[PDB]
């Protein structure tokens, strides 16, 4: 029942979820004083991302974001264990303030952010089990800016009116998830952090790509107006808007970059 | 006991201090989309700021900042009530990331920030009693950046070595506190917010001057390195660094400015 707004908003999540008040919290502001190039951050490879258009994948409103379940044969190659996909979801702002990324760069929000959540399948049976274990999760984050219409993100957004309320589910035909990543995926920021939602487990290896992708103003408006945190029949509806956490203190951490300049 | 780092850091303040998770929280990012010129915002008058050079004022390290006590005949004229001074103090970062103001401007931190705390003396007998009451407090905030040596800030900084550890004290001879204000004090941001420290009561009328002041690199490194949060005998000393709160969400609200151009 945590939220992003009001009594149950983010400054109160530590009252029920202790790790939200603990170390290694995400998101953070990516700024020069804390960046250091690391030549050992070699390119990731995205395997099994081209999902069959003849198969379908479950989209669900979970009361906090919209998530698409992903198959465990989809994985990242190039980390020190195989990380297999489990779901992707987004964070965004609202129609009058389309500035709802979680990570910021030199103090600036992007319009929205996509997280593709993977868990260490070499060591764990599922993401749920991985989530409270050492380097159990790895997230790929894409910063999203207002720009051109994006047909690939639209393969998710064209289903939003069928998942408006908490608990609703819809099926999305498979498409190539790598089309949601930006240009030059070899350039990224890497750091050790946490889930950005309760229970804020400090068990995530973050990769934030350097380059944003664009979606249009109309696609942002659809995402910002389609969805509710609450059930269909709730007499106290709450719009799913501004579902991003503020940046966190970077208390002694560095962020490592695969690009020098 | 509340701190800015570790288990007792800002995400954890709302357990004991519930207003830290309530409405009207400060600090905030001051960015162009939420600014609105208000011609009602006339210049404040700083009355009794030229402190008798024949009086001494108590400087303390209270384990959270360095604070200078101020006399109640020093006040602001121009508000709906008279607001009398009680104390000033500062917030800063650390030498590896020397960007520790509390307010930001277009997403950017300044090096440090000075707050001159005043209370509504027309309504209340002292700042403690006013702190949790309607219209209780008014703070002037000066943004600080690195540049020229500043003799006036040195009137406080030259006593830092005497207040290294928590509980220590020193006496500062009176000087003209208006020298700590920037140029063109007619130009400011104004909004209703809260204490940025526990108990975070939403009872502060903020005035953040538009223009920063400068201190030298050596004065800024002194402020960042001079003080500890802990008592002198504490076998586990903690440096007093990064003593600023992260910015808070601020949606469907305006910050009024005395300047348009
Ligand atoms: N916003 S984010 O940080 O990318 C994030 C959001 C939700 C989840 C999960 O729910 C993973 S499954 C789980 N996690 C904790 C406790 C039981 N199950 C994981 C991640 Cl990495
Ligand atoms: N950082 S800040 O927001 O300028 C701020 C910091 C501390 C104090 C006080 O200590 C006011 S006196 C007091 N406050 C709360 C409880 C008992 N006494 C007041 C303000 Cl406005
Ligand atoms: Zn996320
Ligand atoms: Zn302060």
């Amino acid at each position: 029942k945590w939220t992003y707004f009001g009594p149950d908003g983010e400054n109160s999540w530590s009252k029920k979820y202790p790790s939200c008040g603990g170390l290694l919290q995400s998101p953070i502001d990516l700024h020069s004083d804390i960046l250091q190039y690391d030549a050992s951050l070699t390119p990731l490879e995205f395997q099994g991302y081209n999902l069959s258009a003849n198969k379908q994948f479950l989209l669900t409103n979970n009361g906090h974001s919209v998530k698409l379940n992903l198959p465990s044969d989809m994985h990242i190659q190039g980390l020190q264990s195989r990380y297999s996909a489990t779901q992707l979801h987004l964070h965004w702002g609202n129609p009058n303030d389309p500035h709802g990324s979680e990570h910021t760069v030199s103090g600036q929000h992007f319009a929205a952010e996509l997280h593709i959540v993977h868990y260490n399948s070499d060591l764990y049976p599922d993401a749920s089990t991985a989530s409270n274990k050492s380097e159990g999760l790895a997230v790929l984050a894409v910063l999203i800016e207002m720009g051109s219409f994006n047909p690939s993100y639209d393969k998710i957004f064209s289903h939003l009116q069928h998942v408006k309320y908490k608990g609703q589910e819809a099926f999305v035909p498979g498409f190539n998830i790598e089309e949601l990543l930006p240009e030059r995926t070899a350039e990224y920021y890497r750091y050790r952090g946490s889930l950005t939602t309760p229970p804020c487990n400090p068990t995530v290896l973050w990769t934030v790509f350097r380059n944003p992708v664009q979606i249009s103003q109309e696609q942002l408006l659809a995402l910002e107006t389609a969805l509710y945190c609450t059930h269909m029949d709730d007499p106290s509806p709450r719009e799913m808007i501004n579902n991003f956490r503020q940046v966190q203190k970077f208390d002694e951490r560095l962020v490592y970059t695969s690009f020098s300049q």
